[PDB]
């Protein structure tokens, strides 16, 4: 229903929940996938106004609807904390360098 718009990508609440659930599970088990080994800590260099407390972890959310399994992560990420609360949804689309902007 387009709850989150990351550039040209559109994600529903359930899309985010599904991605987040998968990312948190690997985190619990101490597993990582991909050349950038996700999920990993997100330091919030961008200084986003997150309402949930740290630490935060970034995990890829795919436009195709599939759960990330180590391949190409793309530009979008879901950010969750240790309580498995959604901190936010961010993206490299529309940003410079390796910076992020929040999906609206
Ligand atoms: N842009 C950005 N990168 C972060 C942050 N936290 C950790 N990183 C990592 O710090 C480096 C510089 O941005 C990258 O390795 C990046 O990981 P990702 O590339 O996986 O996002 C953050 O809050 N913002």
């Amino acid at each position: 229903a387009c709850d989150y718009t990351c550039g040209s990508n559109c994600y529903s609440s359930s899309d985010v929940s599904t991605a987040q659930a998968a990312g948190y599970k690997l985190h619990e088990d101490g597993e990582t996938v991909g050349s950038n080994s996700y999920p990993h800590k997100y330091n919030n260099y961008e200084g986003f106004d997150f309402s949930v407390s740290s630490p935060y972890y970034e995990w890829p959310i795919l436009s195709s609807g599939d759960v990330y399994s180590g391949g190409s992560p793309g530009a979008d990420r879901v950010v969750f904390n240790e309580n498995n609360q959604l901190a936010g949804v961010i993206t490299h689309q529309g940003a410079s360098g390796n910076n992020f902007v929040e999906c609206t």
